């Protein structure tokens, strides 16, 4: 019974949307589509995480529910020709799409083969809430045995909303104020696959979002799209306590001429290791990498640095993605001696710290 | 009266290169030289020559060797060296823009300095690279790059890939009259291109050039107003621009009598809209068989219906308005045939010439026949 019209563009954005987290069971592989009243819904699911979309249909619409293959109809829709009309229908557990002169048959699969209350509820700008992961997300572990590393801690306190990822190598964090009503800290643990899609919905430069903080699940609402996503049932290391307190020496440098030196640099770096060896002393930071075939690099930065000399050793790809994202001309490095992490930030705020473990030199 | 030496020696002089250049008058010669390069650890590394104001660099892969020249503005040490071509590129290209860049040979390494950067290569002296023993040429003529590069870019994509019939995986390059034309085929599809290039010859010369050197060679050919000097020999191909000098190593095989299966009784004329049906066609074929690519055409006056199936029953159907009136056909092709051809068609209009629903389908574009396009059908 299930019928619709849609332009192309109207459908294509929510469908595009939701077929980017379809990815044994052969439904999940399928889009839900929902018809009530005057409203279409798009659903997508890996079981992990849920993408609601809903779009507003403008003609007359005959309700119904039926799953569909999601690539298949978003590269459908996607070929269609620019401002088209596209009328859905099901018929004989089949869906009719017809645009102009074009005609498509979908197989289908029912939708009743298809798949708690909020401890706290906010909204925040959809830029911040992104500014909070992507300043952050590079850290998070990778199929690590301790399984609350495999994602991002997000945790409230005071009026601050906070993002922490860490492999235990490295550590990323940033904080915002965003006045949020919490009389005691909570803290949640997106996993990895989840927070990386969140980040890459907050497209709304201007736009805002209402986050609903859950048990084991986390929702986010744009008007346009419903995500959601289970949370890793696990407590988050105590970070507090892995953040560098000892730091003595303080370094400033272009952010720039550091990431192309280290990037430069480690051309000439063993490629199992991928170390590189620093030797600061007054205003002057060496960059040094050597591989097995005695090839060597070196580097001269000019910093702004009066001290004692520290030689000491890194990973070249966890300095590259601190560098990354550094949104300042200058960065700040915080060290102490050749065995302790370094701490890093941006020029003028300490709102994003990170954390680099050394390497033995 | 006897002297010494008899090849000058067992070790060669060590070298004392020394040349300065602008990271982009450096980069130009090298990403291009260190792209042909892929057991042998002097095949990994670029040749460094300087002789006068020249500096070549030199790439080769056994297949192909590719020669690069930038004359050096600054006062430069003669000498030769090779130097691993992906860490040197890989260095020059990291540099700041528009950065003087210091070489030179220091005993065995390779000593790169720019501002306050320094870099050690290792090296392996000019005397262990290859050399290419390339035999007298049977032809030379001289052609425009673009006119060359036009012949492979319209014909590439109907080459065969690792087929055990090693002569069709590569592009034929015929000299008959004045004519220069390239030849590509599968066994399935064939492509053609033929340029009137007033060549100093009379008889008929064909070449075979691997798949890999000929895509490599229309990459290359890159200035718009440019000449390119062509040398066919009978075991090689060389390619001379100024800026570079390209040889390739040919297929050792005689490219089929292709003439043989361009189909000649064609009675049915389909004048279309490239770009419609090159949309159509990929539409359609998003619900056809995954493997085989099959789409139906059925054609009758003034329009042409494509159908697509698949084995989940799936099916996709589009009506495309076409100038024709020959009779009811039916006649199926794989898809992706069709896309590639329609890819190359440079006409809004395209115009395919069938006969019957198991004969070969000729396409053109609009207003020439100097392309030529052969697609088999299917059933
Ligand atoms: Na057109």
């Amino acid at each position: 019974h299930m019928h619709f019209t849609i332009q192309r563009e109207a459908l294509l954005k929510p469908l595009q949307l939701v077929a980017g987290v379809v990815e044994t069971l052969p439904v999940l592989s399928n889009v839900l589509l929902v018809v009530e009243g005057q409203q279409l819904s798009l659903t997508g699911t890996d079981l992990e995480v849920e993408l609601v979309g809903r779009v507003v249909l403008e003609d007359a619409a005959e309700p119904g529910e039926i799953t569909v293959p999601a690539r298949k109809l978003m590269d459908i829709c996607k070929s269609l020709p620019n401002d088209v009309l596209i009328d859905i229908r099901v018929e004989e557990q089949k869906l009719l799409v017809k645009a102009g002169r074009s005609r498509f048959t979908l197989s289908t699969l029912p939708a009743n083969d298809f798949p708690g209350p909020g401890s706290l509820n906010f909204s925040i700008a959809q830029s911040k809430l992104r500014r909070l992961i992507d300043r952050t997300s590079f850290a998070m572990a990778q199929q690590d045995v301790r399984y609350y590393l495999n994602g991002m801690l997000l945790e409230v306190n005071g009026g601050t909303l906070r993002s922490v990822a860490t492999d235990g190598h490295r550590l990323a964090m940033c904080s915002l104020d965003a006045q949020i009503p919490s009389q005691d800290r909570h803290q949640v643990i997106v996993p990895r696959k989840g927070i990386l899609e969140l980040a890459r919905l907050l497209t709304e430069q201007d736009g805002e979002v209402g986050i609903v903080l859950g048990q084991h699940h986390i929702r986010a609402t744009t008007g346009e799209f419903t995500f959601t996503s289970k949370l890793v049932d696990g407590k988050f290391p105590d970070y507090e306590r892995v953040l560098p307190r000892g730091g003595d020496k303080l370094v400033v440098g272009d952010r720039q001429q550091l990431r192309e030196a280290f990037s430069r640099t480690a051309i000439l770096s063993n490629e199992k290791y991928r170390g590189i060896r620093l030797q600061l002393s007054n205003g002057l930071l060496k960059i040094q990498a050597n591989n097995p075939e005695q090839e060597e690099a070196e580097e001269e930065v000019q910093v702004e640095y009066n001290g004692g000399n520290l030689e000491i050793g890194f990973n070249v790809s966890y300095l590259l993605d601190v560098l990354g994202v550094i949104g300042t001309e200058q960065v700040r490095f915080i060290l102490s001696d050749s065995n302790s992490s370094a701490l890093v930030h941006e020029a003028d705020n300490d709102d994003s710290a990170y954390v680099v473990m050394p390497m033995r030199l």
